[PDB]
């Protein structure tokens, strides 16, 4: 509903950006992305200097949104903000800071997530009805970027060693809560990068 008039907003936003600064923008992602550690246990931990960089990169709208996020399967589409914004967090989808902005490239493995959502909110609480061979889209920049769903694992939320970025590999990992027994766990549904369809 206010994600509805969010997404409105950011493509609005785009579309009066010249391509060669959207290009510019985008560029200054994938430059981010590849100073990252990679084949390793990410650090989800950044200094204050470090989250000033992940605030000041893909900041279209001046509010934080850097891209959405397209799953046709189940009719979602949904702006994605900074992880450090916080508030935002409870009624929105958050990129984890320290894994790959999303905008793809070879070497990058980015995680977006609705676990700190408020329960009302409903932020990928559908995503366990994706297969493998369903495909999700995140548009940044007028630029659109497919990935195609491999795996699908539920774990204990310490098990972050799934989300490595690979420096052979383009990943997208979508993460949500999934509530079973008297206990939390997290589902991450992981999808590669594919050409964008016809
Ligand atoms: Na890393
Ligand atoms: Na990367
Ligand atoms: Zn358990």
């Amino acid at each position: 509903h206010m994600q509805s008039q969010a997404i409105s907003n950011y493509e609005n936003k785009v579309e009066k950006l010249d391509t060669s600064k959207a290009d510019e923008m985008r560029a200054a992602a994938e430059v981010y992305n590849q100073t990252l550690e990679k084949g390793v246990v990410p650090n989800y931990r950044l200094s204050e200097e470090e989250k000033r960089t992940y605030n000041s990169l893909l900041d279209v709208t001046g509010t934080g949104i850097m891209a959405y996020v397209e799953i046709p399967k189940l009719g979602t589409n949904l702006p994605i903000y900074h992880g450090t914004d916080d508030a935002i967090l409870q009624v929105a989808i958050g990129h984890i800071p320290g894994s790959s902005l999303p905008v793809g490239g070879q070497g990058t493995h980015s995680v977006i997530s609705g676990h700190r959502g408020l329960p009302s909110a409903k932020l990928f609480t559908d995503i366990d009805k994706l297969k493998n061979g369903d495909r999700f889209m995140i548009h940044v920049l007028g630029k659109t970027i497919t990935y195609q769903v491999d795996q699908t694992l539920t774990v204990e939320p310490e098990d972050i060693s799934s989300l490595a970025i690979d420096p052979d590999q383009d990943y997208c990992t979508l993460v949500t809560c999934t509530p079973y027994g008297i206990n939390s766990h997290r589902l991450l549904v992981r999808g590669h990068r594919v050409p964008n369809e016809k």
